[PDB]
């Protein structure tokens, strides 16, 4: 097994497109399994106004604690949001080695900063966006990793995007594939392949260019 | 009224969570539009890799047909892990447009020349490995949606996120006053909002500082 619980205010959301396609089919299977929680059933509601002023709502500390003390903790706990590490394909890698993952999801402005300390919640940000709640990225993260489950090393872990493909038909408006990766001369294909991925990520991700340059 | 228009090889994953809370709301009073299009209907979808791959590569053919097949009123974005880093200023920047047309690469490689002559930007959600563009879209649509100019509490929204400043958002606190032994910062029921602000960002800089050193350099870049 590998067991996904996810603490949620919309448990309707799961397993959403996960209930798809070779996801889908690996859930109905059993390789993997989908735990929803219900916050709103910890509420003896979930949420409440920011001391000192802000935005929107804080997730209350008393509310989440139940929340996540009626679970066992068999798996890391992570709190989806803006301010966390952020995801990688590394630590997706990393995530599919367990036997399971606790996921929080926050809807609002952010969560009582004393239970991230007091339950050991670590933060995940799937990327510098906003989305309308934890869920999206919840379902994004799960994603990442039910891919990876029974049933290696991405070009950009090493600097660089991927080189530019082709395939059938031969001649697509006036455009063919080019001519040296029809050569068989692996050499020149390697070089060209090699000089594309450079240029490309060079001018696209200069950021994973230095990552490239740093060796 | 936003006009999304998908590319998938799963019509049947839309909306899913977009139909969904306030996203969903905004779709009932048609502040937005899903259409998707299945690029199969424009039959094999996937092909071998001229000069060898790892995968098959999406046709340049099929794809023109599918887009062919409908105007383009819209930015066209390809979901790859090619493309450029979405971020939240990308995201306003298309909420600006009449809508999108997002298509889905799911086998592993889409045949450049379609990405030239239909000009297709690539765009990535982030550095990790999705089972398909539809992950990508839905994420994608889900930044967008929420800032059209029609949905609710949208009109007097902040126009920039903290991190865009290079700062996480500070530390939030709120009800019960003591949880497990921890009170609330004083400082936060001080009604001092200068102060309250200043230990907030002190707050924000050291947490940045040590969990995004790459948005702190950003920080300090601006404030120089």
């Amino acid at each position: 097994k590998f067991q996904a619980r996810v603490l949620t205010l919309y448990p309707e959301m799961f397993p959403g497109f996960l209930g798809c396609s070779l996801a889908g089919q690996a859930l109905k299977q059993g390789i993997w399994s989908l735990e929803t929680v219900q916050i709103r059933d910890f509420a003896l509601s979930v949420d409440d106004t920011p001391a000192g002023g802000g935005a929107g709502m804080v997730m209350r500390a008393d509310v989440l604690a139940a929340a996540l003390d009626s679970c066992p903790n068999d798996s890391p706990r992570l709190l989806m949001s803006p301010r966390g590490r952020l995801l990688n394909q590394a630590y997706a890698r990393s995530l599919a080695r367990s036997s399971g993952v606790t996921l929080v999801c926050g809807r609002f402005e952010g969560v009582d900063e004393r239970i991230i300390e007091a339950r050991e919640l670590e933060e995940v940000s799937i990327g510098d966006y906003i989305l309308s709640g934890g869920e999206t990225a919840a379902l994004v993260l799960l994603d990442a990793i039910v891919r990876l489950l029974p049933g290696k090393c991405e070009s950009f872990e090493n600097g660089l995007l991927e080189h530019p493909q082709y395939t059938r038909p031969a001649v697509f408006e006036g455009r063919g594939i080019p001519p040296v990766l029809t050569s068989g001369h692996h050499k020149a294909i390697a070089n060209w392949r090699q000089q594309q991925a450079e240029s490309l990520t060079r001018q696209r991700r200069p950021d994973l260019y230095a990552l490239y340059n740093k060796n």
